[PDB]
């Protein structure tokens, strides 16, 4: 089986989510054929030179899954678009483009973070166009670390709408697929539509707010799965 997760929004202020992700990496992830992280792994990112210890802890935990034989892939989200090749090397992850077409046990499946499907939010799209401009990224990354931290703290306070239906059909027909997996919208669901004159499905991941969420693809089915962060130890009413 192949696993997909997204929108964990890891941050030091939310240690329970970090604990849940480490348990996931130590258990379920080790049995997968591959692990895809479709964006928003971190709540924020200001560059791979950030000494934030959470970054090194996450990188080591993912690297252990990679060393165990499970290839791990990453597509950027709107929160962590500055994740670069230095962190990819530390974690063992492979960085993918904003859109990729996968063969999963015969299925042609398109994957993306999903924010590019939100073509009605012109305000966010203008932000995305700016922060994805290469010279703007290079200029920001050249700033001192403490300056970048101050900018990000203010910009987070300065800065979710849903996808546009026609944008979904356009992407699914551009890639000629009947399956699409994405996150960003934080609305876990399975939507049936029509693309390429045939039934098609858009599978949406959930954010790691109170419980975990993943999509598991097998040769036989597609599974949207919700699970608790930590080991809920059972313990023991009247008639
Ligand atoms: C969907 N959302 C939005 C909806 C509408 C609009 C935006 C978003 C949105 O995604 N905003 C957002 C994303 C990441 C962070 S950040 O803290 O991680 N960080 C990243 C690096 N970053 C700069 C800064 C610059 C420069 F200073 F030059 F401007 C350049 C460059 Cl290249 N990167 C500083 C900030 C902070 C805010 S929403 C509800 O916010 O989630
Ligand atoms: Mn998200
Ligand atoms: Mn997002």
């Amino acid at each position: 089986a192949t696993l997909f997760i997204a929108d964990l929004h890891l941050q030091t202020e939310e240690p329970a989510i970090t604990a849940g992700f480490l348990r996931f990496l130590q258990g379920e992830a080790r049995q997968a054929d591959a692990l895809y992280i479709l964006g928003d792994l971190f709540e924020a990112w200001i560059g791979d030179d950030d000494p934030n210890p959470l970054h090194q802890q996450i990188a080591s935990a993912i690297k252990a899954v990679v060393d165990a034989g499970v290839p791990c892939y990453f597509i950027h989200g709107n929160r962590d678009f500055l994740v670069g090749q230095r962190f990819a090397r530390q974690s063992g992850m492979i960085l993918l483009a904003e859109e990729e077409r996968l063969d999963l046990y015969g299925r042609e499946v398109l994957i993306m973070h999903g924010d590019t499907l939100c073509t009605d939010d012109q305000g966010y799209l203008a932000f995305r166009a700016k922060v994805h401009t290469p010279w703007i990224q290079r200029l920001f990354l050249a700033l001192p670390l403490f300056i970048r931290h101050r900018i990000a703290a203010r910009m987070r306070a300065d800065s979710i709408m849903d996808v546009n239906p026609q944008a979904v059909v356009d992407a699914m027909e551009r890639h000629h697929v009947q399956w699409l997996i994405h996150g960003h919208t934080h609305r876990p669901a399975v939507h049936e539509l029509q693309a390429n004159g045939q039934p098609a499905w858009r599978v949406v991941l959930g954010a790691w707010h109170s419980e975990g969420s993943m999509v598991k693809v097998t040769p036989d089915d597609v599974e949207l799965i919700h699970f608790p962060f930590l080991e809920e130890n059972l313990y023991f009413h009247h008639h």
